[PDB]
């Protein structure tokens, strides 16, 4: 550690981290190690090991260089530059697969690799345990340690690797993904890439630079102490930091970032700032303007927040939006967590939003989604996305778990309402086969189930 970064410490507050955090920032090049140290510390004793607190973990600089120490002699003493020359001040593949070989050849042999508070080097250094995107900072972490300036982050919605090279052109694969799945450490990531799955989003990745990899970190904080508690220390400190990088430019390109951001400003708004609906649709301007609108979560983000209030109509039109991008993927063998995100709003959350709007129609509501025929178009341009991003898949997606449900939900808009909706080849144009063959029986008075079922599913044959 350098004087200057040593003058503010000990960290006795949230508001001494966050003025860390601020003095880094302003460097050339924060430094990714102190600022996870330091995270990594204080979740520890807020959220991990709350035994003792009065106030706040106080991070004195004896503690936190100690931990610094350890970190960089670790990297330094495994990881032999001279053995892996560099050419015009850019890392080779084989110096970026012996770091990631450093750090995973560190951690426990054995361990629940997706608890909480394993993401941080603290975690690294403390417990040798780190959860799949933990290493691939650690990794990001250890060549800033060593001087690589080129080696740097990349993030999808359910993924991590590196960028580094010539142009930062390359790509390395350097953590695991999901359970199961055989690792291409590595690899690039070029095959998912032409493959058009979600999970390296047809190449409209994140590529960090330093300032959006201090972001990351913050997101990861995880302010969780169980199921039902959290830490509001760490709401707040999390809370403040996004703040300070969406000030500073540093989220602009980082959707899922200022959703977060959204979801903390719902629980708890800071006076004088911009409401979560507003931070909701920048993250979808970002996603838009920066990653060719490719992203599934800014619309996700959107619509469980008009989910939690009750805007079914919203919360329709989001997930609908939802569909409309995944309508432009092929579903691959790893995407399966954004498969059972749709399933999961398609087969419980729709149903119940569903449900409970029949329930106060019956009680009078007025203006009910239930009565509106754009509402119903949102619900059929979902199924639409879904149908779609099905066709040219290897695996399938729809089975006639999904059909149960799609006839009940279909069924609770009245025939009026759906013969209101004009199916152009409100006025919605359907993209998939499944859609344009289900469209007559869609807008009668008794919903055909069995043909349905059959449409949605293409089973060939009746009992
Ligand atoms: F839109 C709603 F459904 C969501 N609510 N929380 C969502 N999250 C929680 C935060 N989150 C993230 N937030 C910031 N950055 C990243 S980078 C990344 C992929 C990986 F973990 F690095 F591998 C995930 C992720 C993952 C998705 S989506």
């Amino acid at each position: 550690l350098k004087a200057a970064q040593k003058t503010l410490f000990p960290l006795r507050s949230i508001d001494d981290v966050v003025r860390l955090f601020a003095a880094e920032l302003g460097r050339e090049e924060p430094d990714l190690v102190l600022l996870s140290l330091v995270l990594g510390f204080v979740e520890h004793f807020l959220a991990v090991n709350r035994v003792g607190l009065t106030y706040f973990p106080v991070a004195d600089l004896s503690i936190i260089a100690a931990l610094y120490a350890r970190f960089t002699a670790q990297i330094r003493g495994a990881v032999d530059l001279s053995l892996y020359p560099r050419e015009g001040g850019v890392s080779s593949r084989e110096l970026v697969k012996k770091v990631s070989d450093v750090i995973w050849n560190s951690l426990s042999r054995s361990y629940f690799k997706d608890r909480a508070h394993i993401q941080s080097l603290f975690s690294f250094i403390t417990g040798t345990k780190l959860d799949s995107s933990g290493v691939a900072f650690a990794v990001v972490g250890a060549c800033q340690a060593l001087g690589l300036r080129d080696v740097h982050l990349a993030l999808s919605e359910d993924h991590a690797w590196v960028v580094f090279g010539p142009n930062g052109e390359q790509t390395a694969e350097v953590t695991w993904h999901g359970k199961g799945n055989e690792d291409r450490r590595g690899q690039t990531v070029n095959a998912g890439v032409a493959e058009r799955s979600w999970l390296y989003l047809k190449g409209s990745y994140m590529r960090c630079d330093r300032k959006m990899e201090v972001a990351f970190m913050v997101c990861a904080i995880n302010p969780s102490i169980d199921l039902h508690t959290d830490s509001l220390e760490l709401l707040q400190l999390q809370q403040k930091l996004l703040w300070l990088l969406y000030d500073l430019g540093h989220l602009e390109r980082y959707p899922m970032a200022l959703g977060n951001l959204a979801d903390l400003e719902e629980l708890e708004p800071t006076p004088g700032r911009p409401d979560p609906l507003t931070l909701y649709h920048k993250g979808i301007a970002s996603a838009k303007t920066y990653y060719r609108d490719e992203h599934i979560y800014p619309y996700m983000y959107l619509a469980g927040y008009h989910c939690r209030n009750r805007n079914v109509r919203e919360a329709l039109q989001a997930w609908a939006d939802t569909a409309t991008v995944i309508q432009d993927y092929n579903y691959c063998r790893e995407d399966e967590e954004i498969y059972k995100e749709f399933f999961e709003v398609a087969n419980d959350v729709i149903p119940n939003l569903l449900k409970e709007a029949a329930s106060l129609l019956e009680a009078g509501s007025q203006g009910s989604a239930l009565q509106d025929p754009e509402c119903f178009a949102h619900l059929l341009r979902f199924y639409d996305g879904i149908c779609k991003w099905e066709e040219g898949s290897p695996t399938p997606v729809l089975h006639v778990g999904w059909a149960t449900f799609l006839v009940q939900s279909l069924g609770r808009f009245e025939g009026q309402v759906r013969q209101k909706v004009r199916i152009v080849s409100p006025v919605l144009t359907f993209q998939s086969e499944k859609m344009k063959g289900m469209k007559e029986l869609l807008v009668a008075t008794k919903i055909n189930s069995s043909a349905i079922k059959l449409q949605l599913t293409a089973q060939s044959q009746v009992q």
